[PDB]
This record gives structure tokens, C-alpha cells and sequence, in this order.
């Protein structure tokens, strides 16, 4: 099937914002039920001491960021929080480990977790890093509906942010999950230092794949004292907007999840975003380790804009 | 004569799922206007201060504190002066605004003389002097005046709680005087005076079901001013000041909806939402009549971020 050239995507990032937003909606409405948004709540199955060196992450053992390092929680502890989240109203549960790759000793537990979450009635999706053909097929057999694995940016920039991994090294993991028979959730971050071109490259990347990701998160950089990116220039909202617009147009059939950084965004913006095409969010006090808009505020905005039949 | 919007037909909109409403909005707007293109009018207060009327929201009302340096009508030069700096400044239409109930015959020669200079200076001329009368209108028109401002502020069924020194009708009368005069009508209202979804509805529904709805339809957001009885008021959720523009856009396609008064209080995104909503005119400058307004640069800058106009240098 036809793909996207780069000088074909840069076109968008250059298009008159407003007009782009229009096409955006135009598209979105042709493939999704507007006023309807996807709600996934996640927790950190295991947080803290992390090997890799992402210039943006606060869990990287490579930096200060004084983070209370915790150790993988028992299957109960997970299913516990999983429950409060189901009842809390979320549809999909997202466990996230702070690893490079899971360990064989882990699997039995990771597996056991998906079990409970899958039977509990909600969707199960975890992000454990680079899993391998074996692990995948195991997670899939257990249940896991989705797997998270981001590209963060253009391959031509991945270097300035992440080094402990091959840009390719990730692509490989997606396909492992693809063939595994699990849904792929892949996305990036905005405002790492990247440029209009870089971002372009990112979408352009996970866009020209065998079968683009079902869910495409677009996080806005969460500056954290310690991480080398901490002291960074904030991204004009309008640019974090446009990014969603492009993504929506570029992958119609895909769920664009306005995530990470909503807490920093204002009402209107999120509105702009949803309009832009964004149709999924993380719902809750916190996501992995940073702050997130509180359930109520979320629920309240959800209605102001008139999204969902989740009013009581 | 043509069709008229029912009320239970407009309340429908104010109830419609915001986002979806915004869509129709744009849908409509694009069918009657050149998006990415916005109208720029800059105004000044030909005469400010001591005002007779008692609008619960206005800071010029002689009825309240608001410590406003009361100034007296400026000479024709003083006006044309500021008028010039504003033309060069890049604005298209000039808007003089007096703080009167109605102009005085002694005024006219000067008001007339003003329109003269502004009209010849090369830009559009529009002034708001209150309730002018058949005579005055035809005089202003003969001089040049392209537009006349006269707002309805809200539903007739609420006008009372805000304004009392005038008959809701008393204004309608003035519009028509201007209509027949052969001048463009700029009529609009304010949001967040205390009004309710229904009230607002009534407002649009009002100036919407007229002989020929106003070319320009301003929609000001209430500017709380210490002193005015409205000062201590609940702020209006942006999303509601948004929706209001949406409805107006749909309800009067052929009309210019001017996002005005209160932009200074609004944030980037909102104005964006607004323009998208249908809003396509603004007041450009440091100040409008007496409150603060976003500075030319900030304006020009946002204008480009969103990609509006060929006004880039
Ligand atoms: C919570 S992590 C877990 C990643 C997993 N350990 C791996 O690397 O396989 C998933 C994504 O969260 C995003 N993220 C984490 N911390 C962030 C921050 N402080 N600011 C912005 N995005 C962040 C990054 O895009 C990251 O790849
Ligand atoms: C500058 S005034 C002059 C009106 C003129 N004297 C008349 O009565 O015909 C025009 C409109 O500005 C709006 N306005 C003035 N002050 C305002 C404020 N503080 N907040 C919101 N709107 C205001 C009101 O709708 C007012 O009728
Ligand atoms: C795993 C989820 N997928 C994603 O793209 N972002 C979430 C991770 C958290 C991002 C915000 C920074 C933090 O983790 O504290
Ligand atoms: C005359 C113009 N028409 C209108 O609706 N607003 C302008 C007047 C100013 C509104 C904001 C409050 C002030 O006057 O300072
Ligand atoms: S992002 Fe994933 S890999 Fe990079 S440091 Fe944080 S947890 Fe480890
Ligand atoms: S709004 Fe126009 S009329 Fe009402 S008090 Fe102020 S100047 Fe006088
Ligand atoms: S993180 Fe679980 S689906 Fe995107
Ligand atoms: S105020 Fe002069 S045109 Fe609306």
C-alpha cells in the first residue's frame, strides 16, 4: 500500500495551522466516533533503577531526580490497583516496568499479572522494554492485548536523546509483538530538542510500517530536575497541537493518545488536541512517576466538551 | 421578508456537543468567508468619562467609582492624529466612541468633520455615539461613516438587570435609523454579565431575526472593573465564550463575528478556538476604549502562528 514521502509530510508541518486542524477533524470524523475518547490508566509494575540513559526520563539510574526506587510489586499489589482502576472507570490497564528487557525469572509473574487483569474484565497492555520472540508469544498466550514501545523521535536524532539502544533495536521489538499477535502502541515525545523535521521523521517512521500502530501516543516532554533535558525550552502549545494533527491525518485508522504532559496543558489546548484528532488519554492522579490531571477535572472537562456517556 | 430562527431552535445549539458545534461552525464559516483572513479595526474614545447611563458593566458610567480620568471630547486633529498612527499601524477601520447617551447638535459639525478626515485618510470610519436620530444619522452618512455601533448586550428579558436608563427597544430603533440611513450596522453583546445560556440565546436570536442582521457582530467577554456592580463576578468558562461565537457564526453566516473586548484576558488557544469557531474580526492595539488590549506585536505574532493574513514583515 502507498506510504508517505518526507517532503510530503513536511508539507503538513508547514500548512496554515488552523487549516491543518480542519483537515484533521475532517479526517478524524471519517474514521472515528468523535465525542468518544479512549481511557487507559497505567501504573508502574516496577519503577526506579533503570539501566538505559534517556535524557528525558526520571527513572534513569543515570541521573539525580531523587526518585524513591521501588521493586517489582506482587501480583496482588498490581491486580489491586488494577481493580480500583477498573471500578474507577478505565477501559485498559497499562503496567510499565523500568527495564531494558524483561527477565525469564520475571515472565511467570508478568504472565500471572496479565491473567488477572484480563479476567478482571479490562484490557491488558504492558511496556517492559525489548521483549523477545519467546517472551512475546508468552505474554500473548497469557492475554496481553497491547504492547508499548516508542520511537521517541527521528532516527537521525535518537542519538542525542537515547544511546543505550539502537533505533532499529526497537523497530525489531514492534514486529516481534506484531507477529506475536498483539496490538502495537508506539509513539514519541515532543520538545526533546527535536525540530519540525525530526518530529516529521518520527510520524513518517511509525507511519510507513507494515501496519502502523493501533495506538499512537504523543507525549509532551516532562522536564524533570536532574534529567539532562530538565532545563529546556517549553514547546508552544500550538506546536504540540500540530503534531497531533499530522499524526491524525497520517494514520487515520489509528488512535492518537494525548498523553504525558496533559497536566501541564490547559483546558483549551486539550480541546484543540481532541479536535486535532487526539482520542485517547491516561486517566488518573499519576501515570508512571509524574503528575496527571485528577479524575474529576478530567471527567468535568470531558463533559464541558461533551465527550462520552460517562456522566453520573 | 425571510425565515426566522425559533428559540427552541437556537437553544438546540447551546446544548449541542461543543466540539461538534465547533465543527459545523467552521463548516459554515468556510462557506461564506476566506478563513485565515481576519478583520482588523482599531478604535479610540473620541470622548470618555462622565457618562449618564448606568450600565452595570461599563467603567465610564458616572454612576460608579472605577476612578477613571475623565477626559473631554478631543479636537478633530487629536482624533485624525491617532487615526493616522493607526492607519500606518496597519488597521483597516477606525472606530471613534463617545461616552454619551445621544450626540448633541453642537457636536455634529465636529463629529462630521472627524468622519471627513478619517474617510479621506484612506480607512473605514465607524463611530458609536449612542442613540443618534434620523437627522444625525443622515448627517453622519453624508459625511462618510461606514459603520455605526449599537449593542443589545443581552436578552430583552435581562436587559433590565444590567441597563435601565434605556429601553431595549430604544436601541433597536436606533439600528433601523442607521440602516435606512445607508450605514453598516455593527451590533453585538457581552457575555458573563450574569446572563444564562437562555439569555445569550435570546441575544443572538434577537439581532439575528432582524430586517437584515448586522454586518459586524461583536461579542465581548465581560471586563470586570473594580467599581462597576459586576466587578465581583464569576468568570466565564472559556468554552462558553467559545460556544457563543460558534452559535453566532452559524446563526448569521453572512456576518463578521468580531472576537473583542476581553481578548486580553483570553489565552492563545482560546482565541484560536474562537477564530476557528467563526470569529473573524478583532480590535488591534494597546487599548480599546479604556481597558487593556493585547499589544500589536503579540497580536501580529499569534496571527502568524495560526497563519492568518499576508501581514508579515
Ligand atoms: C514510561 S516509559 C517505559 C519505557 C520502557 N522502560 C522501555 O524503554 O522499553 C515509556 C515512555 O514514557 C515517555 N516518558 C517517560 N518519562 C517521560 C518524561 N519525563 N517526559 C516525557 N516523556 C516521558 C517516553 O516516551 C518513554 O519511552
Ligand atoms: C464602548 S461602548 C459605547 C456605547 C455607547 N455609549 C452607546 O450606548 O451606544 C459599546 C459597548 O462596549 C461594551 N463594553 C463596554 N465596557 C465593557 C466592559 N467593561 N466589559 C465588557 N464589555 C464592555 C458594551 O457592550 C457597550 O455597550
Ligand atoms: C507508558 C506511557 N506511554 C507513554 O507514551 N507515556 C507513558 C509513560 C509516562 C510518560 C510521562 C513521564 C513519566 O513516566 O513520569
Ligand atoms: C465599541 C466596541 N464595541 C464593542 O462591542 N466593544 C468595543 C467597546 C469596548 C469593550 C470593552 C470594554 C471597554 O470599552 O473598555
Ligand atoms: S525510558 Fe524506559 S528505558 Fe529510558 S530510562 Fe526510563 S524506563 Fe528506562
Ligand atoms: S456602555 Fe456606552 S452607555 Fe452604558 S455607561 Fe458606558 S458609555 Fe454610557
Ligand atoms: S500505553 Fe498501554 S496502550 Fe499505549
Ligand atoms: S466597532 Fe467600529 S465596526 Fe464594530
Amino acid at each position: 500500500r502507498p506510504r508517505w514521502t518526507l517532503s510530503q509530510v513536511t508539507e503538513l508541518f508547514e500548512k496554515p495551522l488552523l487549516d491543518l486542524l480542519f483537515e484533521a477533524q475532517q479526517v478524524h470524523r471519517q474514521h472515528f466516533d468523535p465525542r468518544q475518547v479512549q481511557v487507559s490508566t497505567l501504573l508502574s509494575i516496577k519503577t526506579g533503577a533503570c539501566p538505559e540513559d534517556c535524557k528525558y526520563c526520571p527513572q534513569s539510574s543515570r541521573y539525580k531526580t531523587g526518585l524513591e526506587a521501588e521493586r517489582l510489586m506482587e501480583v496482588e499489589q498490581v491486580l489491586e490497583s488494577a481493580r480500583k482502576a477498573k471500578a474507577a472507570g478505565s477501559t485498559r490497564f497499562c503496567m510499565g516496568a523500568a527495564w531494558k528487557n524483561p527477565h525469564e525469572r520475571d515472565m511467570p509473574y508478568l504472565e500471572q499479572m496479565v491473567q488477572g487483569v484480563k479476567a478482571m474484565g479490562l484490557e491488558a497492555c504492558m511496556t517492559l522494554g525489548t521483549l523477545s520472540e519467546s517472551q512475546a508469544q508468552r505474554l500473548a498466550n497469557a492475554g496481553l492485548d497491547y504492547y508499548n514501545h516508542n520511537l521517541d523521535t527521528s532516527p537521525e536524532f535518537y542519538g542525542n536523546i537515547i544511546t543505550t539502544r539502537t533505533y532499529q533495536e526497537r523497530l525489531d521489538t514492534l514486529e516481534k509483538v506484531r507477529d506475536a499477535g498483539i496490538k502495537v502502541c508506539s509513539g514519541g515525545i515532543v520538545g526533546l530538542g527535536e525540530t519540525v523535521k525530526d518530529r516529521a521523521g518520527l510520524l513518517l517512521q511509525l507511519a510507513n510500517l507494515p501496519t502502523p500502530p493501533e495506538s499512537v501516543p504523543i507525549n509532551m516532554l516532562v522536564k524533570v530536575k536532574g534529567t539532562p533535558l530538565a532545563d529546556n525550552d517549553d514547546v508552544d502549545a500550538f506546536d504540540f497541537i500540530r503534531t497531533i494533527a499530522v499524526a491524525r491525518i497520517m494514520m487515520p485508522t489509528s488512535y492518537v493518545r494525548l498523553s504525558a504532559g496533559r497536566e501541564q496543558m490547559n483546558e483549551q489546548t486539550q480541546a484543540m488536541c481532541f479536535m486535532a484528532g487526539a482520542n485517547s488519554i491516561f486517566y488518573g492522579c499519576k501515570l508512571l512517576t509524574t503528575p496527571n490531571p485528577e479524575e474529576d477535572k478530567d471527567l468535568q472537562l470531558f463533559r464541558k466538551l461533551g465527550l462520552n456517556p460517562q456522566q453520573t
